[PDB]
């Protein structure tokens, strides 16, 4: 097993996980979605151990077994301190890969461009610089659901009425289509669900659900400063993401040398419907980097 423990990070406690590889060729540290999440629908990613690469799972603040801070800091600004407190404490001053899923992926993007020196490469998986694109892309993407739930998500939705039966079954429909599509969904998976609505971070920095975000990053857009990032960078997305390829592209023309890959048939956690494959492009790409 990995190793688990619980340090004060900026001022408050936050759980991590670091499984360490037999042969230590580089450190990947990943930062899980949401907002709001925890690090536990990112476990598959541990397979990269077998490749000689270490990974740091983390539950952000706030989030899964980590205590949460005053609401003053639940800000990207605050999650990007706290991350490179924890690379320091854990790393030191070696450089280090960074993962991003999601909301991580927009987290590790703003990491990027101030700790961009601390990173050997980035990766961002179903990642976003633009809430505001996120959510114009989201909602075609209910519009082209069947009519049954695109008719409730609209009307419901319209209303507030998350609480409807018709809406909730239209929401996890849709989770099925572009959150993880054609596999049963493993506990890991249903554990970061289960902490994002146990929390607060889920529903005041996100809002009810994945494509209805109402909460404190729906303005949040940085397209206008990833230029900045100068390091290899791979993007990674599902065809059908529910965080579509189009915002993957808004980030691989603002970042020179930038690769992207759009994975066919999957959505977005690529890495529980395409594990090896997915897993495989990602130590690729570090062990080209070291």
């Amino acid at each position: 097993e990995c190793i688990e423990n619980y340090a004060k990070v900026n001022g408050i406690y936050i759980y991590y996980k670091l499984c360490k590889a037999p042969e230590e060729k580089a450190k990947l540290m990943t930062m899980h979605g949401g907002p709001g999440m925890s690090h536990d629908y990112l476990l598959s990613l541990r397979d990269m151990t077998k490749e000689g690469i270490t990974v740091l799972f983390y539950d952000q603040f706030g989030c899964g077994r980590s205590e949460e801070p005053d609401q003053s800091k639940f800000t990207i600004d605050y999650g990007v301190e706290e991350a490179e407190a924890l690379r320091s404490k854990l790393f030191g001053n070696e450089k280090v890969f960074l993962m991003g899923s999601s909301y991580g992926g927009a987290l590790a993007l703003a990491y990027a461009v101030k700790y961009q020196d601390h990173l050997k490469g980035l990766i961002v998986s179903g990642g976003l610089s633009s809430v505001p694109l996120t959510v114009k892309e989201m909602n075609r993407l209910i519009d082209e659901l069947p009519a049954k739930y695109r008719d409730a998500i609209k009307k419901y939705g319209s209303s507030g009425s998350y609480e409807n039966p018709e809406y909730q079954e239209a929401v996890n429909y849709f989770y099925h289509q572009h959150l993880l599509r054609s596999e049963d969904w493993p506990p890991e998976v249903l554990k970061s669900l289960e902490y994002a609505e146990r929390r607060n971070v889920y529903r005041i920095m996100n809002g009810p659900n994945e494509f209805t975000i109402t909460g404190t990053i729906k303005d949040w857009d940085i397209t206008d400063k990833i230029s900045a990032i100068k390091i290899p960078t791979l993007i990674t997305v599902g065809e059908y993401d529910e965080v579509t390829p189009n915002v993957a592209r808004v980030i691989h023309e603002k970042i020179a040398g930038s690769e992207l890959h759009v994975f066919r048939d999957c959505s977005h956690l690529t890495m529980w419907e395409d594990r090896e494959g997915y897993n495989k492009l990602l130590s690729d790409f570090i062990l080209k980097h070291l």
